[PDB]
């Protein structure tokens, strides 16, 4: 992030991705910049029933039949095989389409990233004639080893955001 | 563009894309914003062997045994079918690796561009921790109706152009 785009996420920063650590947990922020519109950036990463287009690692994703999208909602994951989670069930905590705020909760599934809890953020940001997008995304997580914990998930979470990126620019081309 | 990226792209399009323009002819300048390293950029663009790597509408480009690339060597393309052109040699007119100058023209074919001349140039833009990449492409062309032929290429230069940054920016990811 440049130095205005850190100055103008301070207020979001704060709002959104704070958290109350101990240190049996582990947590951090990673940020993205997007060439796309934020508008077409959230219509996709708002999806909760198909994190699978937006991210890496996902074999599978199923929602029960009749599926609303709304709080309390909760997504099953199959894991590709090759790493270290196999299955996850997951729940929707906020969906914020006004303020472009999502968030969920791992609560169940054969995984080692126990308490999981991730909020995502979609900023705008307008100079001259330039419109871009800044994801913002941040996680907390039991830390059972604790380097590993987090040199993963920061991993995981930094090419998630990449191939969103990727997905918003190609629908943005002109 | 920006008004800082014309203001500081001003020089060098005096310096490579400014043409003595007759009521025969026409003419258009067109800009790339490129979110990668311009010695990326450019390691891609400078391939005159090479252009369906960076192009649309090629079935195939040859080029002579021991193939090497320098002023006056050529190139002969196969446009894919349902265009307004089969067929076009082409001759490397300029290539500056130090100032990433670059530039060709038909020289026979079955087509309707006759005379046709391009130049591009590769910029280099760094702003804070934010290092991008301008691509300028000009041309000059017969005029055969009129406003068709710009239509027609302009839109051609505006679709590679794109096509150059989607393989840029596909090659630059972390
Ligand atoms: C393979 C990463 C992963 C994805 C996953 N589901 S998900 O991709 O839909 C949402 C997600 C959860 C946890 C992380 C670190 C990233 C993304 C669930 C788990 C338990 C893991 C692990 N390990
Ligand atoms: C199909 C566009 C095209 C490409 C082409 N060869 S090329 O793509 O390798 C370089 C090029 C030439 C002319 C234009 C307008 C764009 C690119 C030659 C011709 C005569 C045409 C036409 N019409």
């Amino acid at each position: 992030l440049t130095p205005e785009e850190r100055s103008e996420l301070k207020n979001s920063i704060a709002e959104f991705h704070t958290y109350q650590l101990d240190p049996g947990s582990c947590s951090s922020l990673h940020a993205q910049r997007i060439h796309a519109p934020p508008e077409l950036v959230w219509s996709i990463v708002r999806r909760f029933d198909k994190p699978q287009t937006y991210k890496h690692f996902i074999k599978s994703c199923s929602v029960e039949q009749n599926f609303e999208m709304r709080v309390g909602c909760t997504r099953d994951v199959i894991v590709i095989s090759g790493l270290p989670a196999n299955t996850s069930t997951e729940r929707l905590d906020i969906l914020d389409d006004e303020r472009r705020v999502t968030g969920f909760s791992i609560i169940g599934g054969e995984h080692r990233l126990t308490n999981y809890k991730s909020v995502t953020t979609v900023h705008r940001f307008e100079k001259e004639n330039r419109i871009w997008t800044v994801v913002l995304e941040s996680y907390v997580v039991d830390m059972p080893s604790e380097d590993d914990t987090r040199m993963f998930a920061d991993t995981v979470v930094k090419l998630n955001l990449q191939k969103l990126a990727t997905v918003a620019e190609a629908m943005a081309r002109n």
